[PDB]
């Protein structure tokens, strides 16, 4: 087929950091890939633009996607509020993996995370659906504004986002 590609233009307290692009595995997880793709373009009237990465843990991951409450408690999918775990075919093999954040089985909304390391303990618990294609240096830069518990030292936001391919 043709896995779509989306981008995020990251900012720190408004100051431009850089662009990160992701390939979405629509071929393996079509429903999960579509949710992220649609939220990246904002076609449903809501999405990632303007939202922040509320939890960043060095050597672990960068979490974001809460465009409703903006603190890790909200966010919503394009299929209503929450949707089921599609499948656990793909694993958290290393840095760059794009996966779904959740509050337990079948509670996928809009929140997601970018791994900065292999996180195999999350395999079978979080739906992996994409991977960073370009701008891993920017993800590594974001990681420097995080902390051990996850609280960020500065506001890391998605200044702009959309579809590339
Ligand atoms: C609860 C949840 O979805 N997440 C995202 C992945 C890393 C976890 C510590 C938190």
């Amino acid at each position: 087929m043709v896995n779509p590609t989306v981008f995020f233009d990251i900012a720190v307290d408004g100051e431009p950091l850089g662009r990160v692009s992701f390939e979405l595995f629509a071929d393996k997880v079509p429903k999960t890939a579509e949710n992220f793709r649609a939220l990246s373009t904002g076609e449903k009237g809501f999405g990632y633009k303007g939202s922040c990465f509320h939890r960043i843990i060095p050597g672990f991951m960068c979490q974001g996607g809460d465009f409703t409450r903006h603190n890790g408690t909200g966010g919503k999918s394009i299929y209503g509020e929450k949707f089921e775990d599609e499948n656990f075919i793909l694993k958290h093999t290393g840095p760059g993996i794009l996966s779904m954040a959740n509050a337990g089985p079948n509670t996928n909304g809009s929140q997601f995370f970018i791994c900065t390391a292999k996180t195999e303990w999350l395999d079978g618990k979080h739906v992996v659906f994409g991977k960073v294609k370009e701008g891993m240096n920017i993800v590594e830069a974001m990681e420097r504004f995080g902390s051990r518990n996850g609280k960020t030292s500065k506001k890391i936001t998605i200044a702009d986002c959309g579809q590339l391919e």
